[PDB]
């Protein structure tokens, strides 16, 4: 769930999911997915793209269980959907902490409705 998720990449990179993420370039947080601004903005592309493998369960609201330790994270005994909903999570809070070198503040707070569609698929 959200809440997971927001631990994870409070984990990893430090900072606030919601106001570092929530609404950053044309990918992160809310709304859909666009065309990406740059590496950050990317791995939410492929976040976004990886929960669609999701049909049984909610990756907004279905919790799941992870631990935090020995600075890794690792997903517990979950049921299938939630176990996969974990492991997006995982890679997503990863390639963030990856890409904080090219965090753009500009890019904090976006004006996603000018956003372009992509051409490229999941």
């Amino acid at each position: 769930s959200l809440f997971e998720l927001g631990k994870m990449i409070w984990q990893e990179t430090g900072k606030n999911p919601v106001k570092n993420y929530g609404l950053y370039g044309c990918n992160c947080g809310v709304g859909g997915r666009g065309e990406p601004l740059d590496a950050t903005d990317r791995c939410c592309f492929v976040h976004k793209c990886c929960y669609k493998k999701l049909t049984d369960c909610d990756s907004k609201k279905d919790r799941y269980s992870y631990k935090w330790k020995n600075k890794a994270i690792v997903c517990g005994k979950n049921q299938p959907c939630m176990q996969e909903m974990c492991e997006c999570d995982k890679a997503f809070a990863i390639c963030l902490r990856e890409n904080l070198d090219t965090y753009n503040k500009s890019f904090r707070y976006h004006l996603k409705p000018s956003c372009k569609k992509t051409s490229e698929q999941c």
